[PDB]
């Protein structure tokens, strides 16, 4: 049955900030895996999500994503390549418990109403596709069946809508983010859909407003692929949906291939890359809500990613305004958005840049899980520098001007220029119309635009700093620093755009 219309118009308000849960904070000194993959300190519990609440939120975000959180119990005699597994969360024995080296049934209560508290939604992170080989039987008796990766269904069905459903009425949270998702048929997202929806009308919670709310029951796909493969697996067909929401892999790479370079060196590409990738969601039926992340934990940190193509690194201005740049495309893209921890103040692993193939698992260095890196939390785990502290403020900024500017979250995308040194958008909801506009090379350079390209019968008046740019003979001049943003109201729409 359809995607539920109600939860298509909160989901493109989503601004989801991403934990992975080991390498976060080490909220509780007694208890943690103590290894793992990654660089991190791996004691990552949810003590430290908790004490990240207040953070998370004045960075303007509205929702968490943590990774899988479930009870991975050691077997006796496993190998240490065993034990760092069980830190991931991804290869779990009970569904319905949550792992001790994190914390406890009652801390994990505590976490989801403290995140509702502050007006926050909670995603857990749902494996329905593997598991350890020591998975132990649901509540209700149920077990998955088939291989332990990936499983079989739809004999292992009614446990996964039993584990989907569970956490909803227990915990209340807002939905799953669903990993390697293609291991799990269209025809199970449909029925598992179903389960998570009916679970989610049956309970309810005050929100931070003061109302009592469902549960959202939004469900993100990982589909990592192209965008024929996430409508194969995780989209469904136009009239038949399985899943509503997907990351955006496809442009997650166009936009680091533009002001980066992705993991195997494709960079230096320019605004027609990034209308391309836009373009593309052509190909998507019109139930599907892409969800642009820029990183995650199993892709190169944004900047090593820049040290590494040779680009830039911390001591560079050009670094920063990079990072601004890409965050910046993300702000002005339509439907839900997930940031990765550290995104927001330009981490990067000292010492690391290039790609580390040999023994790169025993040093944590691996593309896979190098991001994986202790989190730098002001006031909590560090003391920000200015250029951090520029960085997260501008992030604030741009989380800020997308929940006041419906055009930025679910407004229509008309490209208006998209060449190799600059990309415009036009975006508009409503009675609320802008132009985003980025530069897309290292040189200065100004802008001529036609207010008639546009539909603008007035003035442009900058979103953030408020300077305002006037037209002479119906052409604005814009100047744009290199890998300069800005985001313009067109203060007078024309009678028609
Ligand atoms: O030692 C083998 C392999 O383990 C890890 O891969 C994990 C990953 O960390 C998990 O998050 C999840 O995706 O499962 C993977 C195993 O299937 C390391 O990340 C990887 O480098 C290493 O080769
Ligand atoms: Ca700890
Ligand atoms: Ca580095």
């Amino acid at each position: 049955h359809m995607c539920d219309s109600a939860l298509t118009a909160q989901a493109n308000d989503l601004r989801i900030y991403q934990v992975m849960v080991e390498s976060f904070v080490n909220g509780d000194d007694a208890i943690g895996h103590g290894t793992g993959y990654g660089t991190s300190h791996h004691k990552g519990d949810l003590q430290g999500i908790i004490d990240s609440l207040d953070y998370i939120e004045s960075l303007g975000m509205n929702a968490i994503w943590l990774t899988p959180i479930f009870d991975s119990i050691p077997v006796e005699g496993q190998d240490h390549w065993a034990d760092r597994l069980d830190a991931t969360g991804y290869f779990t024995s009970n569904y319905f418990a949550v792992d001790p080296r994190f914390g406890t049934m009652e801390q994990a209560k505590e976490l989801v109403e403290k995140a509702h508290e502050k007006g926050l939604y909670v995603f857990f992170d749902g494996v329905f596709g593997h598991h350890k080989d020591n998975v132990v039987p649901s509540p209700e008796g149920r077990l998955p069946v088939g291989e332990n990766n990936p499983v079989s269904y739809p004999e292992s069905l009614a446990f996964y809508q039993e584990v989907a459903t569970f956490w909803i009425e227990e915990l209340k949270i807002d939905g799953w983010r669903l990993d390697q998702a293609y291991q799990v048929p269209t025809e199970a997202w449909t029925a598992i859909r179903a389960s998570v929806d009916e679970a989610s009308k049956s309970v309810t919670y005050v929100n931070s407003k003061g109302e009592a709310v469902n549960p959202l029951g939004y469900m993100v796909a990982e589909i990592w692929n192209n965008e024929n493969y996430i409508k194969e697996t995780g989209y469904g067909a136009e009239g038949e949906p399985a899943l509503c929401s997907a990351f955006d892999f496809p442009v997650r790479y166009r936009v680091v291939e533009t002001f980066a370079a992705n993991e195997n060196g494709i960079g230096n590409k320019g605004g027609k890359w990034l209308d391309e990738g836009m373009n593309l969601h052509r190909l998507y039926p019109s139930h599907a809500q892409p969800n642009l992340m820029l990183g995650n934990h199993d892709l190169v940190r944004f900047g090593d990613l820049l040290q590494r193509g040779n680009i830039a690194s911390p001591e560079q201005a050009e670094y920063w305004e990079r990072h601004k740049a890409a965050l910046s495309f993300q702000a002005a893209y339509s439907g839900p958005i997930t940031l990765y921890y550290g995104e927001e103040i330009g981490d990067e692993l000292e010492g690391y840049a290039q790609k580390v193939e040999q023994d790169c698992a025993v040093q944590g260095l691996c593309d896979d899980h190098v991001a994986r890196t202790s989190a730098n939390i002001d006031g909590l785990t560090v003391n920000l520098n200015e250029k951090q502290r520029d960085l997260k403020q501008y992030v604030s900024q741009l989380m800020t001007l997308r929940a006041a500017h419906p055009a930025l979250s679910r407004g229509e995308r008309t490209n208006i220029v998209a060449n190799e040194t600059v990309y415009i958008d036009h975006k508009q909801a409503d009675d609320d119309a802008l132009i985003y506009m980025v530069s897309t090379t290292a040189d200065q350079d100004t802008v001529e635009l036609k207010a008639s390209d546009i539909a603008s019968d007035g003035q442009l008046v900058d979103l953030l700093t408020g300077k305002v740019h006037s037209a002479i003979n119906g052409e604005y001049q814009i100047s744009l620093a290199p890998f300069e943003a800005k985001f313009l109201l067109i203060e007078t729409p024309s009678a028609s755009g």
